[PDB]
């Protein structure tokens, strides 16, 4: 039953675009870790963190957005296709 100014804004100016929100958990010495909430560790240039001038102006610990990439993991399986093995020009029908 109290709350003086312990209220947040509650207004947004950016816009959405797969974009999620992480923190530095390491930093390279050419590359930088940041954790965007998974258990492997976001892999991002630190040239991509840093400015113009070429100075990361991020470090380890602070706070930083990464750009949710869509990825998934296709272990890759065998498929019955034309172009798997190879045969002359030639077809089959079926229901003769």
């Amino acid at each position: 039953g109290i709350d003086p100014f312990t209220e947040s804004l509650k207004e947004i100016e950016t816009r959405p675009g797969s974009i999620v929100r992480g923190v530095v958990v390491a930093i390279d010495k050419d590359v930088v870790l940041v954790d965007a909430g998974l258990k492997s560790e976001s892999a991002i240039p630190a040239e991509q963190f840093k400015n113009a001038q070429g100075e990361l102006e991020i470090q380890v610990g602070d706070e930083v957005d990464v750009a949710l990439d869509a990825v998934e993991d296709g272990f890759g399986e065998t498929l019955l296709s034309r172009e798997k093995a190879k045969r002359h020009e030639a077809w089959i029908t079926l229901e003769k």
